[PDB]
């Protein structure tokens, strides 16, 4: 029911349900931003089929990039970039163990020829893999553009705002 | 002189000619996909209000990406991405010592508001870098889909053509 | 046609030639042993549609074991084991600046449900996954049985027969 | 009086009941399978010598698999490899200071000669371990084969059942 | 209101209140020398402008030194260092996944030219920036130097007085 | 009042009494084998002089080891071994942020010249350091050796008795 | 006879000449700015009695900062900095083996109420203790502030002077 | 041949020749104090049996000390402790892509109950080794300890003599 699109230009993938605790501020940032997306359960080791199928159609469907979500021996987003030219925006999400050292390992560490770019370590990741998103397509849209200078000013006038209280 | 355009739509930057034996594979992927650019060099420690007049002029100037290669306390990707809104993608340069580890962690680990897209350690993430950057453009150019198809067919092939020789 | 044939109980897979330096160290076990073998090229993200193919064949083909080996964003065992319930013994290869903890951590951390057999990083890794292959196979092998325990006595005596110079 | 049989094919063993907060994730995974099987609490460091008797007998008891798991300077799968040439497979259990990074460099770097296919840390790892040795069975039962088969298709489907909810 | 003063001799930024919990025992150390203090929320990649800004004008506000504290990719210290010729001490504060291990990369491997002292990570390096800030005011300041070396006496007693209770 | 005698064999030292809760595992494994001890708290950071002091009067005192807990740049182990030549057994205490990496290098990584005999991180290496004091006390006591000889066969009667209970 | 002065004002000191190769990077700054200087060896476990000698008379006899590097277990610089007041700048020299990690975290994990001001590991981090005590002795003198600027005005037209080579 | 005597104090074991490289620097410090040795190839993979067989006999035979140095997956010192009451002194050797990281886990994690002393990792830990072993044999010989004191006062002197040549 939720997270679909007619014509989604971003899509938001992830290999469980459990991942949705960090994917969901990748979310977050495509509502604000009045992006066109959808989230979807995509799993690497339990729908590689499915995972395939979806990288090939990306770019006829009009996707303009896939965030991409995992943890440990984290294969989604490079596979994905394997079978799509469409940007794969990589978020490592923590594993319980290694914290994501691992999920950041097997991510970022692509071989030359297929490019996964690769955010931080969970939530904040997964909303700067969004933003980096609105800024792809920002590079033909007046209002992405507009709506991005926006949010900067804004973060900007928030961390103007802050005070440090009194020693207690 | 060598690496100028006077329309570019990646710059490469870096803070020292020494990273030039990394970023030259970041040029590489350019000329070969006929891509715009320029490369320079632009220190975060050494150049701080240079490095933020790039960025200012970087999206009025038809910057499509900016990448940025640093090593150690690696801060040139980061604040650039600090001064525009334009894609910052960044490569992590090997250190003497710590072989990129603390680079990576300077460059990816960036907080929620100020995306950077990471690539891997060297050569291979400059080379990834410049890519990505091609599917951005790929996103509303057919001309670049179409080369970036063309080089994965070519990569595909190599890799076929590749012999494992007897034991000696 | 060096490392080829009919009825292979076990592959051996790497992503590139460059990795048989590491991955020739299994063939020669495998050799030493009389096992009937295959080599291959098989990139996970150049040849992803490749690396399929073969798991999904695997079985029907009477594999009883698939060696695989690669570094940095080592997708391949955990790929191939997403596609083939045929044992998946992953060897990690060291990495230019990682030194294959990268290589590592993308291999053994799989999640539950899809396991790969992890090994040492490097040259050790790639012989002693080519000997837990012969394991596997003196499950149902008296003859493997026997040349596993002659080599294990090899072994033995060779370590007693090693010699400590005086100090120079 | 649990986990004991009178013709098993996989011991799972572990140095203190402690790990078994860990190692009952193998045991589930048997149990789910219809594996015979034991389970055994044998302590490298406590009981050297009945770690070595109990190698010693795992071919001639008919053990087709060694799960064994330890945690820091995590010895026993790899001095219970040292003395059967029966599979070990090894699960690194998570220590309170080192996460089980200790546990992982104590079983995965086996050096030439002894292997020891290691799984990921903790719980991942043990019921992988399991998986792993239904796919051992495999080799030679159709059992096994089909209920590992089906296994994975029921994974799949789990994976398709998942809902991202809204955002709150 | 709280933190201010006309004529500082020590500056403690940071990038968000969130930082407080660590900065505070800087400000705690400097309250309790009696060292006029400002306590400011300056971000490196929210507040770039601002940062470069308060850089340039520390010397000829009197400033003697500048206590940055910033976490993850951790820029703030090193870009204040680029701006200013005044002494720059950096905090290392403890990111959620990486504990850390990312401020220290991102903020003592700076490159030859420009230079951060850096200290423990969280709370101790906090206090100890302080304590180090009084000891260069000692340098020309009788009264410094004084309660520095009363502070140590005062410390050594209190270690004195330490009791290490029965077993229970 | 506690932890004092008039002819301790064995010094048990640490930097605070938050370092109790580690090395208390120590003093009870010294009072569990009836060994004359006494334990202190000397801080090699605040009481520099009398950690000299201590390490020149070991030997004239009779002391036969001394046990030395320290955490973060652990250096009470190292500098009491420049000042002594009897026995030092250094206890990695954990850390809030590295979890005692920091303690571990700090203590283990001496250079030749000045040894340190050291333990696990936290309570195991407090027990352990203790234990190996015991067994340097055995080398001339029939009751120390007595004492250790029936303290293994108790620890493998004990691993022997462990239960693992049903799956719930 | 080489690296001394009747009244200087910075010291610099390494436990053996082979630290040399990065200590003297330091020495070359200090020389360079004019800056009266020391530098000896005093190690802190072979020399455990003079270094603290030296930390004793640090301030009576005028010196302004100590730039102490050391390696492995390094003490050096904490154990300089927990007796005396004067500002200690803590140079981390690579180990063999750890690559100066260790020797990182052995600096720079000062505990509250004893600073040490940690610069990157190896050459860059003692030219920078180097440069960071001139700016300690900028606070006081315009002298000293006029060289820095000069400094930096010469590293910036150096960074703009650097050229990037067409491809081969 | 070489490193035999009738009556040993200390044993130096290790697993292959390879690590006489390491192990060599024990042995001189044994040479030079005047220590009865012994050195031999014990592996603890290869050779598990004999490895169980020189523990139980370390404590008849007279053996005061056991240096074992081994690298990787490093059980050779564990598992000596495991089988004898002597003091157990443990090198890791530096691995070929860890550098040790792996061999220092494996060997100094040791549980509660079973300790191993452990000393840095390569050269400067087996030198160690052997001087902490004359440390324990300093506890009741009065020779031994008149030439532990007569190398420190060597030591010194050495330290006091190395020179800092002119920048070149």
């Amino acid at each position: 029911t939720a997270h679909t699109h007619s014509a989604p230009l971003v899509g938001v993938l992830m290999g469980s349900s459990s991942d949705w605790d960090v994917m969901k501020h990748a979310v977050a940032i495509l509502q604000e931003f009045g992006v066109p997306y959808e989230a979807k359960v995509v799993s690497a080791h339990r729908m590689p089929d499915e995972m395939f199928d979806y990288a090939e159609k990306a770019r006829e469907r009009g996707l303009r990039a896939i965030i991409a979500g995992a943890g440990g021996a984290a294969h989604l987003p490079g596979m994905l970039a394997a079978k799509t030219t469409v940007p794969v925006l990589g978020v490592p999400v923590a594993s319980k163990y290694l914290k994501g050292v691992d999920s950041l390992h097997s991510i970022v560490q692509m071989p030359k020829g297929v490019p996964v770019a690769t955010f931080a370590i969970g939530e904040a990741g997964a909303a700067n893999a969004a933003l980096f998103a609105v800024s792809i397509l920002s590079g033909n849209s007046v209002d992405y553009a507009n709506r991005l200078a926006a949010f900067r000013v804004r973060q900007n006038e928030a961390a103007h705002a802050m005070v440090l209280p009194p020693l207690e």
